[PDB]
């Protein structure tokens, strides 16, 4: 309670899964939240669900003009940003031999390019002492079959947390990466060819993890809140794994 | 909302520095805390500063019988442990060429051996679903002049969080390491004598860290609280660096 | 004993710097080498310096058709590949605020996209039991001012060694990253203009590294040879830092 | 061939497994080798096997006086040391609840204490520009059931490589850690309660590793040779995993 009181947050990827659970938690802690995403359907569905202190903004983070519009709205509506959660992301599986230019470009566009311009165009509004959270992944430190581009892109994300720590330290802005393991959301199964493989995919993910289950979206939200909040005021440039121990043992 | 409401915490090295700040934060978050240390005077003084919901216990973690007594007291007063913060430790500087058997044993006995037995002997009281935090250090991943044994001991600590992740996962107990950078406590002045030398040492630590300051004990406590609390319920086996970015750039 | 006797190596960016030094060492160790680069003049010059057992190939790794031609030439002349060193890359410095789409694409196209296709298109010629080395960089684990895209790209490279470990293990092909610190090549002077500025930049790099000097290209080649050779036959997926200790202390 | 020509090496743990295969390779590359260990039986068996340019020295590295005697012999016989491979080590499995003081002390004595004094007492003989290799383990970065003390001790070893890089850089002495995965030697099965579990233990180890087999002692020797040799002249403070990709994917 009150841990983000009166703070303005911007969450990309905000209309589902992790970004929605994060928006919900941020609002519970007193924040005003912008949720950003491409589908106006979900975005208003979501803003209703969250219920208070949330504005939806339609934008494709891969498009520079869409980002200019987002931040024009943030500037008009709230004046500044305290917390940026740059959370837009997407996974498509292809093995090395399967990779096509289009598959590479889609992967890097949403996971890296758009993330870079998301943060760049936030900087004029971000308050000194603000907090930026990037969504990397466990994939960024693993060797997962057919995750070639996605894992590489998520390793690039984690790298940007280090560089931006150095670049933004003079403004006391903290930049940290969160690296989720298996989280129960559409990202896990916007992949599987049926609904047969959806339950047995999660059983594998559970079996691979020390805690022995997939995480809830709310648990990832809570770790993001840690990095957003003043409780992490001496935490900078880190990679916070939230993966039930998957990468740690 | 109180994030440790009615939880029982045991903190070794809770009469000074990080451990004391953590005890104060835990009590603000509704916990009952045992603080543990060798010095009776600083224990009484710490208990008074905390002011409520605290029992001080004199125990040397390097003596097994002192641990057995600590845990009989916890058992009698509270019945079970929710959170254990194995935090006692000490730094003495010697180069490789200056190391003696006594120096080696002094460092390893409190920082590693004592920590192992602190946790082993908590196991019968730890609740399923409980949280264990070990204090490692940035030194565990650096090559600092004349910190041979201390750094090596703190790397051993970080290792044990991984092993204990694996061994305690059946009881759903999470074990995580926290690795402070420079935090403003008596530990920082381990190798200096005058007020000038101490101020100078802190200035150098500030200049070495991206955030450009020494961390406050309350900031370390807040990160420990993360790990103690339900916010980190999908976090296991990690090393959480709280060092202003020092190890991350 | 010649450690690559009669082996066929393909080196991208083999007309300058690390790639050239590696070609010379490989030829001294009995290999036949293809060096690959865009500039015809430097190719001819490099081939002459190497002096034997070398074919130079003009190819831009960022153009798929240039890779297809490279591999048709390898196929015609040698028939198969034992060692592939995907080494071409380039650094341009921009801060986050200065990044443009063009700069982003220039960095990622050669350092990541080109490297992916370089390896993908080698697969049909690579022998089972072959060795692939990727050039990452210390920048992949640091937060260096104004190296946003380059560092992120080099982290992506390191990631791909892990994925390709997993995907190519059935053919027993080893894939390893090498991560140079400061090596004395044209790459080091990417952001300077005069002879003074270059000398100064090298002095700073020397002072930053524990060994207290910039590495020679021949030292990087020797580490690549490790990874290429049978000495590293139980080494897979790694990141081999060759940086005088810079990232390790 | 000739890669350690006329160099003096000292190998602890030298009469079996990794240390013997290393002594054999070092001799093939032109070195004069001291092999050190407790059992005079094996040590002469081994020195015979190696066949040339090897002296056996009986010493228990846990005993300071035994180390003084070793280095008195090295001084008399050869005058100086070029390469030190501090390779003495031992694993006994116990879970946290099983740990006894004696089990901790045995583990830390041989893996950490003796290693520290081994290197300390070498320093007067070690040449400037010499090379020291420490045997850590994959266990030092994993969470392996019942490997509590061993893994922690091997993480302490890896730490000492960083510290000693800093302390010895002025002498241009390089210090690196090698971290073997499963290697086919008595260390693997000086553990199993029969000979039934010996073959099925190795099948598990094989199944866990990307290369899909256990390593040979000669392969670990070859990686040690890399770090001993001038091919690693710009490598300092590293952890070289030689584990068929076990820890990397
Ligand atoms: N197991 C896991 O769930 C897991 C593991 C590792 C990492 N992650 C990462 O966590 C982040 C969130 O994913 P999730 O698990 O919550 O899955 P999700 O439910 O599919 O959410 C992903 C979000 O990204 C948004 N997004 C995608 N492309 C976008 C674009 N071009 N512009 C703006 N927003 C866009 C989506 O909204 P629209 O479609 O409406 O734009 C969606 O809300 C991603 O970066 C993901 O890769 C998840
Ligand atoms: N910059 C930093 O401050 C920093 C950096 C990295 C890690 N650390 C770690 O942080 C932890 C807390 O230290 P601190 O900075 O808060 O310094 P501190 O104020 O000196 O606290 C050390 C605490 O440990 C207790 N202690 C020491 N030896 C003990 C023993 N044998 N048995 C019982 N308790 C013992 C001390 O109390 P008694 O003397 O009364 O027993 C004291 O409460 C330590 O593990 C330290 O190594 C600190
Ligand atoms: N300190 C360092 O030197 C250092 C540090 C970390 C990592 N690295 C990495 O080391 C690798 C070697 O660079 P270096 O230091 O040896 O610098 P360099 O002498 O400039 O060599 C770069 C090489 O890559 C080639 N190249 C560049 N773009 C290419 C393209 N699109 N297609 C084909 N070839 C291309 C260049 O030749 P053309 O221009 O003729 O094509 C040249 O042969 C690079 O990946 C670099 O990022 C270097
Ligand atoms: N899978 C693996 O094999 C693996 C994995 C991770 C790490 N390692 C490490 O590799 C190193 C060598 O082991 P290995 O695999 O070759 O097993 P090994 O065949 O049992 O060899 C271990 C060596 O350590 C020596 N040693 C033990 N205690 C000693 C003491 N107090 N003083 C002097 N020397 C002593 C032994 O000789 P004496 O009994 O004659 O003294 C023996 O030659 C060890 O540090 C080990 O922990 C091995
Ligand atoms: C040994 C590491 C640690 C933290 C201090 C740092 C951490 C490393 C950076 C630093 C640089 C300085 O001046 C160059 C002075 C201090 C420091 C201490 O000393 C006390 C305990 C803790 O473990
Ligand atoms: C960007 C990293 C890298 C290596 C140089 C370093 C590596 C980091 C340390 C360093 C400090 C300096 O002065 C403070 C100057 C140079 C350096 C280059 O620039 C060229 C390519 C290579 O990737």
């Amino acid at each position: 309670m009150y841990r983000l009181l009166n703070k303005t947050a911007v969450i990309t990827g905000g209309n589902s899964g992790i970004g929605l659970a994060t928006a919900k938690r941020f609002v519970a802690e007193g924040a005003y939240v912008f949720i950003v995403g491409r589908r106006r359907k979900e975005l208003e569905q979501a803003a209703a669900e969250i219920g208070r202190n949330v504005t939806a903004v339609k934008a494709d983070v891969t498009k520079l003009e869409d980002l200019d519009r987002l931040y024009a709205i943030v500037r008009e509506q709230r004046g500044s940003i305290d917390v940026l959660f740059a959370n837009s992301g997407a996974v498509e599986q292809k093995t090395l031999e399967e990779i096509t230019p289009e598959h590479y470009d889609r992967t890097f566009d949403v996971n890296v390019r758009g993330l870079i311009f998301t943060v760049q165009k936030a900087l004029p509004l971000l308050r000194d002492g603000g907090s930026v959270i990037l969504t990397s992944s466990v994939a960024g430190v693993l060797g997962l079959q057919a995750h070639d581009t996605y894992s590489a892109a998520k390793a690039a994300v984690r790298s940007l947390a280090r560089t931006w720590t150095t670049e933004l330290k003079g403004r006391s802005i903290r930049v940290n990466a969160v690296s989720p393991g298996a989280i129960d959301t559409p990202s896990l199964e916007n992949n599987v060819s049926t609904q047969e493989e959806a339950d047995e995919l999660r059983a594998k993910a559970a079996a691979a993890t020390p805690l022995g289950r997939v995480g809830r979206p709310e648990e990832l939200a809570a770790a993001v809140l840690f990095l957003a909040s003043d409780d992490s005021s001496y935490v900078a440039g880190i990679e916070l794994f939230v993966d039930g121990g998957l990468t740690q043992v």
